[PDB]
């Protein structure tokens, strides 16, 4: 396909659901045409460390395409040749430093005061995120989503499209996602990352300039790389090396396997910014669909798009069990809701490397007829 | 209280008593919390031309509370720090044009057409509201209710519940109202406002726009206000002037006690819109729970609720002898059913504005122990 | 009782308490014979709808006889064996197209312009009434009544006697009425009345002719008709059909209650004038002894006749409790007065269909010495 | 003036106060001319033993002419230069023998038998008559009457005009008249004349074909007669003869001046028919316009017109006294009435032969306007 061009919207002020307001911007990128009567967008969601970039290339020689170029595309599970398809960054995206990315966050200047807002930036939820995209597709005379969808995070945005948008949303695909984030999830890998972050005295409360707290980043970047997929992939792919004695005779000397963990999450991090980090990763243990309403149900009965989820059975960041009762809940209350399961070595992460486990299922969904 | 956040419900189909299908929405909102086993819940239902806003405000800035704000709240008869109470917008709310208000009636779009339904609109019954509702508590995860209630219109709403959904409903309580509508009632403020419109020629059958016919509605009004209070009320309220000399002099002079009841009247249908007004009269006069039945008698042998009935002895429009003769009925089958009877110089509208009256038995009633299964 | 005579009153010119001045006519009719004192007269006065054919009949063909014929006659309540009986027609009688009504209204041709008053009709009270009658009775050489005595608006035209000439009248009846319209009446029968005849487009000003404008009249007719009975009487008398389900279906689509009321309604209405009927509910919203004086007590302080009133408890129109405020009244200033109260659930219309509920008071009244000179 | 012609209006169907209903014929007379819109009518009624001829002669060569005459004509009190004039003959008229009369009464054919209705004949009051020459007013296209008039019985039926059509009467004239048949003229002439009439055996029930009984008329006649003018016109007109002896020999030898008087009634009855004279002085005697009401006040209320009383002092036959309690009692209701009372030797007869003593005040009182 084309190359990708992208984009940046502007808001004059947005109001926060904290109830604050500033100025915001968002980059965004579309593939495909928009039809005649509007009917046909997509909307992809991006997930945590990624970036509106889910398909094709800025360059030809770029040396990779976006994060879901294998289901987005002409003749894909997306295809490019009948839908108009639009994804955004995400407000606080981590990834400040990458030069294609624009957003409002932590590292954006307060224009009230010449500086940094840092701890001062307001608390966002993925709600907040929802909302922002909503005027981006107002703002291009959209009615209605033909889909919303996304994994991880990008379906927990597409979540709250569905439940405060309802009128907008026909279809609600959520990859590897859950209704709440799951306990477990949101102590060890949000909770502790953002206080790895903050036990890293170059963190300076905050306001550390372009010095990262690199220690504690790595730390939060390792916590959440290590839940990412199944148990045994890490067992066969940095394999124990039971020969090697160093590791043996200091505390300090390393096994090759933590050398090469070690290596891949620095890598993770040189465009990333803590402070972003944080806010995202409090985005994410905030994340509740049912925040705002007496119970889980309740929230659900908002619900008027067609629903499917995708978790993974080996998905150890977001069990699968909860969208198997979220979408028992949206049966009852009569609603055309189904859970489509994949399995893979890969765990989470399946949901972004294994395409190939449930692009057929994507585009029968996105085919499928909706009830008015 | 919290600050009050309106919700919204939506069925993409509902089939109407009538048989009638057609996509409705409905407005509500909450106050307290909801306890863990789902078995503090008290559903109120709204009057005439009221809305869902039985409590607290929609902004600290509001000038007044929800309309029965005396009733419900912290440390009040209905203790919202220990129930979970909900409110609902009913079909067809006369309260159109205000924008807190959420419901599907003759001003609404017909999906089909793109236009106003107008008199297209289906004919809507008590009934139909407590089946829409009670769609909304089951989407909620509720199984049960502690209680329903709600004076007048929004009692004949709490009776439907207690007669068609007896494994839901543990406590009815019934305030200003009759099992029946009154057949005095049904056309001297039913059958005479809805014709009062239709004459009006601005009514233009029905397809006025933003036109209202005012004529017609102020005289629809003027007939349920008249009979709103006991008829003391309305003598030294606005008594009569024994000097004034020009009502004497043209049939079209008015009197100074017709004017201020002009003047109370205009204000109050400012907001409202006429075929709102007649459909919602229709269903007032339609009023029956017998309706489907053998009789009042069989309707009634469905009723498993603990029940009480709340008339005020000078209401014109809901008299109270029947709240005594439904009693009995219950009473007889061998459950539980009380009449607690208010009296005041409000009338009717004690219901509403002397909360003092019954606040301590309805408080007494709703820790009363569910006598049935 | 012998076959009754129509008579006719006429003056040249009358001036109306509003100061208009116009020549108008009345007709009357008598029972009994007039003693050689002429100290045995009782003069009746006719109440909203009526005429003045209080008893008897016109020809022996008659299918009815008159409003109160249960009351006067040979060996009754009012016995015309003893007493001289006058009934007179009220201004603007509604009964217009009646041929035996003889009348002054807007139906009259205005001699200076030989067209219909119409509109143009002056405003009347039934102190008006009160005193083309008063010449009547001077006329035809009669110093003092016995007794005045009335129905409802007829017994506003007997208390309006009472209060204005004092040295003429002996004794006072006043069954069903009050010294001033409740407000209550004033605005929920008469006010409403007059706006819904003139809502119809077909009154077109008042220049309507021979085609009269029924919907709003029936309307008006509805409304009267709808407070003229105990509430019970029309739940027993016109019950809910529970089981027909066309009701459900449209909004126009009638209950069998409606329809059996509609049909009684528009029946009654079929003689009717609505200009007249207008005007004549301007003269009951209008009523009020006190106006003139200063107060209730003032007006009251005139009156030297004894006083009986007779109300019904269960009147929506006319409240009982005024009738025992102007009692009290009378009695602190040491005039002799008296409340009957009776008990039907006919209502209001108790006072001319339950005659037999207080004849035998009327009876001794009207045998008990003048306690004043 | 002009001869007059004799006219005739005929009745299918007339139905009497006593309700009978049989068909009727009534002669009448007019003089003067009827103005385009009809507001110059003034209706005669004629006394006891007259006819319709109240004014003019029928042929040239007339002895005499109409019985108030003095008073209708071009320029007198009754001016036929402005009013039209009408004058009936009366129901039961006595002089059936009389070429000029036309009446319905005791001779007249019964068309269902082929017989005298004789005492079958309906009773009749003046308001019978009145009503009858309504018909007549009515079948002529006229509303109004300008004035009624007429004196003694013409006074009566006048009266009933005024009570009984109050809409059309201006104006009414009661010559010699009440509103009441004296109880004392009641019975001695009216009563006393019936009495005689079937007392004469010639009467024969009243059916006693052309055969009259004349004795009892005479009888009646000279009844009528002697209380007809003052006392002293009797004692000067036919004076006692004191020389005289025959008289004083037998019972039934006659005075001088019982002669004269016996010749007077004598030849005044000769066209007069005695079952008519019976019927008219039955009317006279119910002659109240009271009747049916309850009081005479209450009858007076009725009337509209302007009211003029003219009695004579000496007359024996209406005494004046009621004409001024019927007019106080109108003028108590505000009525415009008045009693101009006349005196003269002629008595009762004053109203038909002194015409100068009160016809500048009939003048007077046909100019004087009337409230609307």
């Amino acid at each position: 396909m084309q190359i990708v061009k992208k984009e940046k919207f502007i808001l004059k002020e947005y109001t926060f659901e904290n109830g604050r307001t500033i100025p915001v911007q968002m980059g965004y990128e579309t593939y495909g045409t928009l039809n005649r009567e509007r009917s046909n967008v997509i909307l992809i969601c991006h997930y945590f460390s990624a970036t509106s970039h889910a398909a094709g290339k800025y360059t030809a020689h770029d040396e990779e395409s976006g994060w879901w170029d294998g289901l987005i595309g002409p003749g894909k599970a997306i295809d490019t040749n009948q839908y108009f398809v639009i994804c955004t960054d995400n407000l606080c995206n981590v990834q400040v430093k990458n030069p294609h990315v624009i957003t409002t966050g932590p590292k954006s200047i307060n224009p009230k005061t010449g500086d940094e807002y840092a701890m001062d930036f307001p608390v966002f939820t993925f709600l907040d995120v929802a909302r922002m995209q909503c005027e981006l597709i107002k703002d291009m005379g959209i009615a209605r989503l033909h889909a919303v969808m996304g994994p991880s995070a990008g379906g927990m945005i597409a979540q709250q499209w569905a439940v405060h948008y309802p009128h907008m949303v026909e279809r609600m695909i959520g990859v590897i996602t859950n209704p709440q984030n799951p306990i477990i999830t949101s102590v060890n890998v949000a909770q502790n990352a953002i206080e790895a972050i903050r036990l890293d005295p170059s963190w300076k409360g905050g306001k550390y300039g372009e010095e990262q707290p690199m220690k504690g980043l790595q730390l939060a970047n390792r916590m959440m790389f290590m839940n990412a997929f199944d148990e045994h992939f890490y067992e066969t792919t940095y394999p124990r090396n039971s020969i090697e004695v160093e590791p043996y005779e200091k505390v300090s000397s390393l096994t090759s396997f933590e050398k090469e963990i070690n290596k891949l999450t620095y890598r993770s991090i040189e465009l990333v910014d803590a402070n972003s980090w944080m806010y995202t990763a409090k985005a994410v243990l905030l994340h509740d669909i049912a925040h705002g309403f007496s119970s889980l149900e309740e929230a659900l009965s908002n619900v008027e798009a067609n629903v499917l989820m995708i978790p993974c059975k080996q998905d150890l960041l977001q069990p699968s069990r909860y969208n198997y009762k979220m979408v028992d809940l949206l049966q009852k209350q009569g609603k055309y809701a189904e859970v489509y399961e994949i399995e893979s070595i890969n765990g989470h992460m399946a949901g972004v490397f294994d395409i190939h486990l449930f692009e057929k299922k994507v585009y029968e969904f996105l085919n499928r007829k909706v009830s008015s």
